[PDB]
């Protein structure tokens, strides 16, 4: 994309815990409604976002070994990394002024 990382089961401890700060992961995939629901708002806080953190997606399917390590059960799940550790977990679509209020809170 842009300003979004697309991870794949390889890359994503260099992406994500090596990551020196906070990471948006979301898991997903392409058969699932809500996730392709949240998709143009992870681009609108991709971009307004800039500088404080990065987005990240994790495709389910293409990339089937990072979820279990996680506990994911339910998707789309958005996980906020914070330098390699998993600081809030939010599971199920939401609202872009949702989203927002989780990473402002979260992010301090």
């Amino acid at each position: 994309s842009d300003k979004i990382i697309h991870l794949t089961d390889e890359s994503f401890d260099t992406d994500v815990l090596k990551a020196d700060g906070a990471i948006l992961v979301d898991f997903w995939a392409e058969w699932c409604g809500p996730c392709k629901m949240i998709a143009p708002i992870l681009d609108e806080i991709a971009d307004e976002y800039q500088g404080k953190l990065t987005v990240a997606k994790l495709n389910i399917d293409q990339n089937p070994g990072t979820a279990p390590k996680y506990g994911i059960r339910g998707i789309p799940t958005l996980l906020l990394f914070k330098n390699g550790e998993v600081a809030a977990t939010k599971v199920g679509a939401l609202s872009k002024g949702q989203l927002k209020e989780f990473l402002d809170a979260n992010l301090a």
